């Protein structure tokens, strides 16, 4: 049985909650928390991984314009690796692939995707996999001003996503069920760079319309 909570934060490993810029590349932030985590879970290591690698390497997405996290695994299977942070920093702008001969600090040996739609499916994989890349809609301006408490707002449209996020874990708020989600807008957003979004509210903001983790 999968329990009743989990908060992968608390087991170390997630790292620091980041600061995209002025740069649409949150698929890119979402992408390498979920092979973070698995990285941890493979070799005790938490390390800061590169989503300039992805944003500059993935011709696929459209960079700072937007993209799939799914797209990035695959080019880091295909790819045999992606870099550390330190060996490809971020800039917030896209620029030329580089190639650092000695760059690579993570594999990839592809993804899963969580049943459409199933919360219930992407409670499990939190719970077996670890942290797991997903997207919402964070349109509304009670979603871009949080600040605390359990985030549910019936205006949210599960059909329109346009902001990718990462869940590492799931619990319950003075009752409220909810999903704990690491945003990358900052540790200045939200609460610490985080917010808990409802849980079992319908598929609130389409959580659960567009999640996958890579194999590792
Ligand atoms: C993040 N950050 C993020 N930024 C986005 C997204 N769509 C547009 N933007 C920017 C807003 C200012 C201009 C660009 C998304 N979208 C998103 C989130 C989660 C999963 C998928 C996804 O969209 C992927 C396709 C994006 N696509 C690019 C090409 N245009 C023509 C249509 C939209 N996240």
């Amino acid at each position: 049985r999968a329990p009743d909570s989990v908060d992968y934060r608390k087991k170390g490993y997630v790292t620091p909650v980041k600061n995209q810029g002025q740069c649409g590349s949150c698929w890119a932030f979402s992408s390498v928390g979920a092979l973070e985590g698995q990285l941890k879970k493979k070799t005790g290591k938490l390390l800061n991984l590169s989503p300039q690698n992805l944003v500059d390497c993935v011709s696929e997405n459209d960079g700072c314009g937007g993209g799939y996290m799914t797209n990035a695994f695959q080019y880091v299977q295909k790819n045999r690796g992606i870099d550390s942070e330190d060996a490809y920093p971020y800039v917030g702008q896209e620029e030329s692939c580089m190639y650092n001969p000695t760059g690579k600090a993570a594999k990839c040996r592809g993804y899963r995707e969580i049943p459409e739609g199933n919360e219930k499916a992407l409670k499990r994989a939190v719970a077996r996999v670890g942290p797991v890349s997903v997207a919402i809609d964070a349109s509304l301006t009670s979603f871009q001003f949080y600040s605390k408490g359990v985030y549910y707002d019936e205006s949210c449209n599960s059909d329109n996503l346009n902001h990718a996020v990462l869940a590492v874990g799931y619990g319950i708020q003075k009752g409220n069920k909810h999903w704990i989600i690491k945003n990358s807008w900052g540790e200045n957003w939200g609460n610490k760079g985080y917010i808990l979004m409802a849980r079992n509210k319908n598929n609130a903001c389409g959580i659960a319309n567009l999640a996958s983790f890579p194999k590792m």
